[PDB]
This record gives structure tokens, C-alpha cells and sequence, in this order.
């Protein structure tokens, strides 16, 4: 039986700028770094950055919708998003609305998101305005 | 401040085989589906499958090391890996480390892993035998 996410590993092209992004800008906790990786945490999330020379930076328009969303509170959402925009972090666009979200890119083109709300809240919102063809179980 | 992982979204080329893989083979709970996606949960993890005409079925040699690891107990590890092997699920890497990991692919080539153990356990092992250039914080 699977019990949840154990860790998320992102391939990165240059370790130092990636560590700085996740630690200094996003405020995650840095536990360890070595010549080819780093371990960080964000609440319960174990994030691994792995140096990979096969990592390419693709424009968001030519990469798929795979993306990673981080939780933030209602009170902090707007000011954190504004801090990212003032730091010059690039944005990307999703094809549909999924509530209060801000979409941004990491230095290697990984698609990130700040989102306010749980799965339960999302399902309740979708019941009031469902996506096309929606069925609930 | 960020409090954890809110959701993981995987782009998929075809919804039906991906729902079959995550719900039926891996045992995740299906909460809702619509014409272009699905919401599942695995413990605390909120997983979204998003139908994307830009997603290609990608061989493991053509993608980088970015991957997603799910938690499982040591007692369930071997039987779960055997279930994946019976279903013909491809393996993309051999575990060459101490500790239990099984590296497998989803129908679109997303790189997945079963792993036993926490960040705290990994840090303790690394303190005893550090990687090259390792610094702790
Ligand atoms: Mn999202
Ligand atoms: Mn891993």
C-alpha cells in the first residue's frame, strides 16, 4: 500500500543557482549539499535537487503541463506572488483555472505553482461549476 | 511561507490508461474525472492527471532524472514490486544504493520510484558515509 509522496527529485543544470532559488527565494530549508546534489525540505516535502547534464531548458510553450504546486496560506499568497514578480521570476500559463494560483518557472524551466486550498475545497468548488464531463466518486 | 506540496500534476497522453495505472494498478483513490483530467489521492498526496496533446510517450533514455517517489513500508515493498513486474511495468534504473528503491515507469514515461525510508534516515546514513563534497547545515 502506497502512503503518499516520499520525495520529489528535480534534475537541474547548475546546482548553485537552483539551491539559491529554492532556499533563498522560496524559503525552503537546506539540509545538505554535495558536489552533485542537495536535500531540502518544505514542511513534510523532501525535495532533492540532482545535477543532471541532460537537463534542457525548454520554453514553457513547448513543454507539457506537468507541474508542482506548493501550499501557501490565504494571508501570504498575494505578497509572496508579488515578491516573485519583483525578483523577475518568469511565468507560464495553464489551460484551465484551478482556483487561487500563481504560476512560475524555476531556473531550469520546471513548472511551479503557489496554490491556496485543499483537494476537498477544490472538489467543492468543482461541484458548483464543474469541468466538462465531470463525474464525482 | 510555503507549507508543503499542494498537488502534483502529471501530463498524460491518454486518460484511460493512466487512470487504470494509478487507480487500479497502484491503488490510488479516484475522486473525480472529466473530459481532460482526473483527481486522485494517495495518502496526503493530491495527484492530478491532465490530458495534454503536447505529452509524448517518452523513453527513459530521452528524459532527465526528474522523478517522483512514493512511500511504502519495507514489509509491503517486495510484493508491490512483484505486482508491477507481473503487469509488465518497465524498470528504468537498478537500485545500486543501500536501502529499498524500485524504479519504474508510468504509461507516458514519467519516472516513478517506490522508496522505504525518510529524509532523517537518509541524512543519518550520509553523516556516516558522506557523498563527495558534502556539507551539512
Ligand atoms: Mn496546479
Ligand atoms: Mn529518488
Amino acid at each position: 500500500m502506497l502512503s503518499g509522496l516520499n520525495h520529489l527529485t528535480l534534475a537541474v543544470s547548475q546546482l548553485a543557482p537552483s539551491v539559491a532559488f529554492y532556499q533563498q527565494l522560496l524559503g525552503m530549508t537546506l539540509h545538505a549539499r554535495w558536489d552533485s546534489g542537495a536535500y531540502l525540505s518544505c514542511g513534510d516535502l523532501w525535495l532533492c535537487l540532482s545535477l543532471d547534464p541532460q537537463r534542457r531548458v525548454t520554453p514553457p510553450e513547448e513543454s507539457d503541463y506537468t507541474h508542482y504546486a506548493f501550499s501557501i496560506s490565504e494571508a501570504d499568497f498575494a505578497s509572496f506572488a508579488a515578491r516573485l514578480e519583483a525578483a523577475g521570476v518568469a511565468v507560464w500559463k495553464l489551460n484551465r483555472s484551478e482556483g487561487a494560483s500563481h504560476y512560475f518557472l524555476d531556473p531550469d524551466g520546471h513548472k511551479l505553482e503557489l496554490h491556496v486550498g485543499s483537494l476537498a475545497q477544490r472538489l467543492a468548488a468543482c461541484r458548483e461549476q464543474p469541468y466538462k464531463g465531470m463525474v464525482f466518486f
